[PDB]
C-alpha cells in the first residue's frame, strides 16, 4: 500500500517543461535561454534534472497569456499581478503562468523574466513565498542590481527540505 507523501513535491526526480507560446517581448532565443537559467538555479542545488520538450504533455507547462486564460487565476491588464504557478502536482500542477501584459526583459528594465521564472519554478516545486525579505521567493520582486545571480540559503534550504542536495559537489 502507498499514502500520499507528507510534503507536496515531485516523486520523480526526471521532469519535463515546456515553452507552449512566447511573449512579444523578447526573442525565442532570450527567453529559451532565461528559462534555461531559472531551472539550472534549482538543479544545481537538487538532484533534479529538466528537459525540454518542444511538444506534447510536459510536467512543467510554460505560457504567457493576460486576462482569463484557463484557470481561476486571470490576469489583470498592465501593473498588479505578474506571474503564477501551481505546486507539484497532477495535470496543471507545476504549471507556469506569465501575464503577457506586463514588460519582460533580459535586463533590469520591467520585469527580468529569468528572475521571475527562477521564482516561478520554485512554487512549481513545491516552494510557497519566504519571510526572508532577501530570498528568492519574498513575496515582492525586488531586483538587486547585481551582476551575478546566486540563490539565498533560505532557498537553498527550503528546496533541499523536499528534494535533497544531490551532488554536494
Ligand atoms: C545576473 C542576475 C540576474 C537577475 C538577478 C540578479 C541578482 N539577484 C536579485 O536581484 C534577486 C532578487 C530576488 C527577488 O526579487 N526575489 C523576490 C521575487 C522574485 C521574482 C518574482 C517575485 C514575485 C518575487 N531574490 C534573489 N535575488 C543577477
Ligand atoms: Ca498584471
Ligand atoms: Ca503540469
Ligand atoms: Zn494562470
Ligand atoms: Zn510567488
Amino acid at each position: 500500500y502507498n499514502v500520499f507523501p507528507r510534503t507536496l513535491k515531485w516523486s520523480k526526480m526526471n521532469l519535463t517543461y515546456r515553452i507552449v507560446n512566447y511573449t512579444p517581448d523578447m526573442t525565442h532565443s532570450e527567453v529559451e535561454k532565461a528559462f534555461k537559467k531559472a531551472f539550472k538555479v534549482w538543479s544545481d542545488v537538487t538532484p533534479l534534472n529538466f528537459t525540454r520538450l518542444h511538444d506534447g504533455i510536459a510536467d512543467i507547462m510554460i505560457s504567457f497569456g493576460i486576462k482569463e486564460h484557463g484557470d481561476f487565476y486571470p490576469f489583470d491588464g498592465p501593473s498588479g499581478l505578474l506571474a503564477h504557478a501551481f505546486p507539484p502536482g497532477p495535470n496543471y500542477g507545476g504549471d507556469a503562468h506569465f501575464d503577457d501584459d506586463e514588460t519582460w526583459t533580459s535586463s533590469s528594465k520591467g520585469y527580468n523574466l529569468f528572475l521571475v521564472a527562477a521564482h516561478e519554478f520554485g512554487h512549481s516545486l513545491g516552494l510557497d513565498h519566504s519571510k526572508d525579505p532577501g530570498a528568492l521567493m519574498f513575496p515582492i520582486y525586488t531586483y538587486t542590481g547585481k551582476s551575478h545571480f546566486m540563490l539565498p540559503d533560505d532557498d537553498v534550504q527550503g528546496i533541499q527540505s523536499l528534494y535533497g542536495p544531490g551532488d554536494e559537489d
